[PDB]
């Protein structure tokens, strides 16, 4: 009973307006969503139109739709329902205005100048501040899925989005996107590991829990003060399998105070349990991302 589960929206309240983007399992559109929330005759969404390959398809899709209703919270990626009166079946979301936050942070980066303002942030390179409320909220969407016994295995920007006024949400696009083909790393029956935001248990041992989750949120907080770098970029995949399992450590970024640092390394210890706990990164990341500006000056 998936169904029952799931919240429904006639097909008529969605109006299409241009294509967001286009993968293998379906097409992503800008569309009106009429009559879905109570103060708006109409807003912006996201739908996903699903091309089918049939059974499978039309089962992954209801899985995927009853879990996201399930993890619904203030950083995770808001989902409204489904529309499965007729074809195409139509996923519902929340549309994200600045996009996948590694996208953002490339377009907010050291180089940014006067052009780069907006509504939302200020020219140039994101601040301090600002890095560090990312970063909070990022670790805030996986306290709650550590608080479910949720584990993600893809954690990275390119799966985080990033909302009017720099709300942040994470989510999982689930290998889908062209332009991060680079990130997964190919093995066979065209498996996908995202390898450079992987821990060591999970490259030698192929285990993946709640500990190696804080791990890639380590690599997410070293993606966030480089701007979006990938991580080991100078290194093929290979030799990041190397680097990583033989112990190497990213280097700080320019961006990244001591302090952060710190937490990063914390995230990185090599033995799963010795790691700090997620709910400690995000407490860490929140007293730094809230800290007066006297403070952080400091840093
Ligand atoms: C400028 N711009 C704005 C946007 C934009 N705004 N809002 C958007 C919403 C979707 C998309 N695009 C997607 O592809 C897209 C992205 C994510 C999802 N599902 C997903 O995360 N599930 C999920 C999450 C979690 C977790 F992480 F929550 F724990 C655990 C398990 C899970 F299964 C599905 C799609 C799908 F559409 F394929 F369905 C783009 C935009 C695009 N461009
Ligand atoms: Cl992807």
């Amino acid at each position: 009973f998936s169904d029952a589960c799931v919240h429904h929206i006639k097909r008529r309240d969605i109006v299409l307006k241009w294509e967001l983007g286009e993968g293998a399992f379906g097409k992503v559109f800008l569309a009106e969503c009429h009559n879905l929330l109570p103060e708006q005759d109409k807003m912006l969404v996201a739908v996903k139109a699903l091309k089918e390959a049939s059974e499978s398809a039309r089962q992954d899709f209801q899985r995927e739709a009853e879990l996201l209703t399930m993890l619904q919270h203030q950083h995770i990626v808001r989902f409204f329902g489904v529309c499965t009166e007729g074809r195409p079946l139509l996923m519902v979301f929340e549309y994200m205005r600045h996009g996948d936050l590694n996208r953002f942070l490339r377009s907010h980066g050291p180089d940014a100048k006067l052009l780069a303002g907006g509504e939302d942030v200020a020219p140039g390179p994101l601040g301090l501040g600002q890095l560090l409320a990312v970063a909070s909220q990022v670790a805030a969407g996986m306290v709650y899925l550590a608080g479910l016994h949720f584990v993600h295995r893809d954690l990275a920007t390119r799966n985080c989005l990033v909302g009017q006024g720099l709300v942040v949400k994470i989510g999982d696009f689930g290998m889908s996107r062209d332009i991060y083909s680079t990130d997964y790393y190919r093995v066979g029956g065209r498996t996908m590991l995202p390898i450079r935001w992987m821990p060591p248990e999970s490259i030698l041992y192929r285990k993946f829990t709640t500990e190696s989750d804080v791990w890639s949120f380590g690599v997410v907080l070293w993606e966030i003060f480089t701007y979006g770098k990938q991580p080991w970029y100078q290194l093929s995949n290979t030799e990041a399998i190397d680097c990583i399992t033989q112990g190497r450590e990213l280097e700080r970024p320019r961006a990244c105070p001591p302090e952060v640092y710190a937490i990063m390394r914390g995230c990185w210890q090599r033995e799963p349990q010795q790691r700090h706990s997620i709910k400690d990164v995000h407490a860490r990341l929140q007293a730094l991302a809230q800290a007066p500006p006297v403070y952080l000056d400091v840093l």
